């Protein structure tokens, strides 16, 4: 009566588990109307899968994890289902906390402030007649947080835009005022409305489709003539179910609601040596804080991982158009509030790529006939998600020295409020089209690492290149050209809590202390390589700063429990940021070992936007990067054994003349 | 009897330009024995150009600029040919300089090694036979700077390896000693020779061809399958002579035996407004500091492109290897010591590539089916040098918003001494393969950028990221989220003297003051976002920053003058840093006024490097990038009439069900 066990511990729930969990729920809480808001895997422990994959242990149970809504509860419930039970094994109330918005949830939003009373009204004092709301619309956000209401009621707000014309891109005419509405009433509460009034813009719509810009500018470009891609003898890698292989490198491609992509169990076969890296990668949350101070925009600075989730906003990718040449697919399945499973074909994409030259070395002595040349190929495992008006691409990608990087690119639209006439944006914001404000804004991301590096029982330090102490003219360093690598080992966590550093160039090392590389004598590490660290610009004590712990560091080290997945805690929306959970609760008072056991690395890293005219009204892509990279993990370039695209030697050269 | 006028006044010179000229100076130095160093465009004045370019103006004269050596004369002279004329028209004795060292300068050292008898004397101590010579190498390498000679001799120093076999690299095999070479007697004048020798390696050399690889690990990977990149209707780019126009950019394509591809006359067509952007860019000046303080190790300080010359060290490239796809190649013409042209063919590559998205938006309303993609295409413009054992891959990058980034690969071989048995390699280096140390070093590049944004009259700024000063909970920053751009104006050279700042997000505005966006109310500008920006970690008056008084501060703005194009000055090799020249002269005494007037824009980037095991014995290509990118220069995105991959309309989407 039990669903089929998956292939891998870490599959994702097939859509036969999900009935098959909900049913259980349903059944456990039956004659009480409830409805799912998460149904998803929970991830064997950490020395669970570890003994099953590596020592020939036990099998990790399959469970499911939940979350309800139950009518006229407050809060939600949550808990644990045994699938090869069909058992409820573990459940709690939390009655003073309110989950992830769902698709469903954020879906209603528009027709319940199209058809309130004191809705219609702002708009009529807005200047639009009441008898043309179908023409208002609303991207329904997370309230975030608002200190009139707590977590008491679950609610939202509507960010209320006009349009024209269906097809316009309502951005160009935010509206001036603010609906609040119960989630789960489907009712408005409250309306924030400014002391002084702006009316709808008279401007036309700022629209970018062809039929939009031809009205424009009088024309489209040509079409340009095509690039095209093929690989007519498929691709180099392979996968079996979810486990990629390519290039030496083995992991498996997990998916969920929240974070996404989660890259787990990554390895590299060294010559038959198959040596960890990482048990566990993923983005496990986001900040995205505005800055205009002025009431009601505080509100503005979502969470957007754990306040929507990356999965469930995920875009259905498609072929020749998201990620172009011969394309692998993965399809995501999530619960919908009836407890039915749910698809998003085609969420993730994979696919390798030509990237440029691997490496090259030619000899001077033969005017470079004595030369080696090996190009770079990359595998890439993407997903697009959209969070109403922006649209996040993330890149996973492995690449032939061993390396392992990340690229976003932000694209999609601007949040705008309006501006009058006379009114002047700065310095919280730009005039990007008139009566349009778009504000200042950061994007934040919290990178979790949970590292394996050459096997268990880790480090990590910062890395600051130095110069010498001794001065110029000194015994030590006549020429006052010496300079080295200052690494600072972290042994507690509160040691961990660092920035990038212009200064000295800063990175940082996870590395395996129990390890020496015989060339070097160092540990073999993975170094983080990454500059895009803006500081947290919110205060301390601000609400931004108080609902993301992590982001005020560039990294924070905690060690390892299980479930510690999400730095802002488990039910994000809502919450003051007041309390021991999440990052504040594995800090704690900074006093634990981190040295040499098994850790947690999360790194905050992402952009500080202000606003141009060329961002509007539609926004060319904005890259984020970041590279963990091997260093004294191998004894030589790793990727020697490529077959180079040319390579002619001395002595060859030697005989072709 | 004169060459024939080129097609724009800023093509290289010809090879028929170059023998006029050498010919022109080898008469009016009739009855001396003359070598030439460099023939080389002299380009017009900038304000000579920009009038024969945009206001009908005189044609500028067609320029030859010469060094040549004499010989039993010191230093150099120096002077211009006005070609029209065949005629000598400036020249100069410069007898305490010493210049740029040539392929057949350099070519010379290694015989001159093997022959001498002192230095045949050091191989036999270090474990050499006499009769093995032939098995000695050496990377010839400017001597950058020693005070016991000064610029007295013209000086080489010779980097000593040894070879088991012609097709070995030769890398892991240094010797301890450093012969000081005569490079115009072609005699050893000294060798230093270390106080603890150490004798030559017995290990196995580390070598990296195929043939190599399959003793060392077995076998090579099979031959992946390929990844095909068509363009069966051809480019979308056009070329006349060596200006290019691709998505509405116009700009000429030049290069010299110095700073390699030149830049110049940049423009971007905003539909049928065709508005100026930059006058000239290029890389005008490296040094790549090594930080061991050891005596000689001190004078591993290469000023690469003053010392060696981007364009003489350039590679001839390879379709199908270096640069894939559809491509358009240009030639490098310069004059060897006889006065003769020689060509390095196919010294640029020019191509265009898929670039990913450019930009994206859906629509959640009705599940993402109301959607706008664009495929993003990039154009490459190309080179690759060879510098003894590293290779420098640059791309100047132009792209569909407008931005234009520059993105380095390096690649090649790490530069490496001696490290006996029991030796720390550490803290000044890394020992990457037995008895092989690899000194720490720096790669400081500085950009050179003559701006035009929107026409003549532009001034720089800093742009930092700052909360507001207003506290937490003040009527002016209620929640404490309140941030902005503070834009600091640059008013006298010393003013912009500044450095990349982790702490405010740093970026460097050049922009047009006289000029006004129409939305933002902000000046049109081009913004520097670019964080490899490593401080000089040799100290001040250290050899390093006295001979690179650029490389100190990352962003350095002066006013420009004619022939200010290299912040080390124009005979770099031997000069000591004493003096008022280069950089150091056009910053003076920091007094001069740099705010709405003709500026030049130095900055300096590149990378901090500690070698670990991974880049032996063939370094994997490590990235370094800056963009210059359009901030309130357009009103909209600029991309907005390229045609979408795919676009569906709301109303479209309505009709499809």
């Amino acid at each position: 009566a039990a669903p089929a066990r998956p292939a891998h511990p870490l599959d994702p729930l097939s859509t036969a588990e999900i009935k098959a969990a909900t049913n259980t729920v349903k059944s456990y809480f039956a004659g009480k109307k409830i409805s799912f808001n998460t149904v998803t895997l929970r991830e064997p422990a950490r020395k669970a899968y570890i003994q099953w994959k590596e020592q020939g242990g036990p099998l990790p149970p399959r469970l499911a994890y939940y979350v309800i809504l139950e009518a006229g509860k407050p809060g939600v419930k949550e808990g644990l289902v045994d699938l090869a039970s069909l058992s409820v094994i573990e459940t709690r109330a939390l009655e003073t906390v309110q989950p992830i918005l769902t698709v469903e949830d954020l879906c209603s939003t528009e027709e319940v402030i199209r058809n309130d009373p004191a809705v219609i009204e702002q708009c009529v004092l807005s200047g639009i007649p009441a008898n043309e709301m179908h023409k208002v619309y609303c991207d329904p956000w997370t309230i975030g947080y608002d200190e009139r209401w707590g977590t008491g009621k679950r609610l939202q707000q509507a960010l209320v835009y006009y349009r024209s014309d269906e097809d316009d891109s309502q951005y160009s005419h935010p509206l001036d005022f603010c609906p609040i509405v119960d989630t789960e009433e489907k009712k408005v509460i409250f309306i924030d409305i400014p002391n002084r009034r702006r009316k709808v813009s008279k401007h036309k719509h700022a629209n970018f489709y062809p039929k939009h810009m031809i009205e424009k500018v009088g024309a489209m470009r040509p079409e340009a003539p095509p690039i095209n891609v093929t690989q007519p003898e498929g691709v180099s890698f392979k996968m079996t179910g979810n486990v990629m292989e390519w290039s030496n490198f083995k992991f498996h491609i997990g998916f969920n609601y929240r974070e996404g992509i989660v890259l787990s169990d990554v390895s590299y076969n060294d010559h038959g040596n198959v040596r960890p890296i990482f048990h566990r990668i993923s983005l496990s949350e986001m900040i995205v804080p505005y800055g205009s101070p002025e009431f009601p925009h505080q509100r503005k600075h979502a969470l957007d991982i754990g306040e929507y989730g990356a999965g469930y906003m995920t875009n259905p990718l498609s072929l020749g158009c998201d990620c172009k040449g011969v394309i692998h697919y993965l399809d995501a399945h999530f619960s919908d509030r009836a407890g039915d499973p749910i698809t998003v074909k085609n969420a993730v994409c994979i696919h390798e790529e030509d990237d440029g030259l691997l490496f090259k070395h030619s000899d001077f002595r033969d005017n470079f006939a004595t030369s080696l040349v090996t190009r770079a190929t990359k595998l890439v495992v993407s997903q697009i998600f959209t969070a109403a008006n922006y649209e996040y691409c993330l890149y996973w990608v492995f690449m032939q020295d061993g390396a392992i990087r990340l690229d976003i690119r932000l694209t999609g639209i601007l949040n705008t409020y309006i501006l009058g006439d006379d009114e002047e944006a700065g310095p919280w914001g730009t005039r990007v089209y008139p009566n349009v404000n778009a504000h200042n804004h950061q994007h934040l991301f919290s990178l979790r690492i949970d590292p394996r590096i050459d096997g268990d029982g880790n480090s990590a330090a910062a890395c600051d290149a130095k110069s010498s102490p001794y001065p110029l003219g000194s015994p030590e360093n006549m020429y006052g050209n010496a300079f080295y690598s200052e690494k600072t080992t972290f042994k507690t966590v509160k040691d961990s809590l660092t920035n990038y550093e212009s200064a000295t160039g800063r990175s940082w090392d996870i590395f395996n202390p129990n390890k020496v590389n015989p060339y070097s004598g160092k540990p073999p590490s993975y170094k983080l390589v990454s500059t895009q660290c803006p500081p947290l610009l919110a205060k301390e004590g601000s609400l931004v700063a108080k609902r993301a712990p992590w982001a005020s560091h560039s990294v924070n080290v905690v060690p390892y429990k299980d479930n510690r997945l999400y730095p802002s805690g488990d039910h994000v929306p809502q919450w003051s940021g007041d309390g021991v959970r999440g990052m504040r609760e594995w800090i704690g008072d900074g006093s634990e070992n981190i040295d040499n056991t098994d850790i947690l690395f999360f790194h905050t890293f992402g952009i500080t936007h202000f606003p141009a005219p060329e961002d509007f009204p539609l926004m060319p892509a904005e890259p984020i990067t970041l590279m963990l990279r091997p260093r004294h993990f191998f004894t030589e370039n790793p990727g020697l054994d490529i077959q180079p695209s040319y390579a002619m030697t001395t002595s060859e050269a030697k005989r072709a003349v």
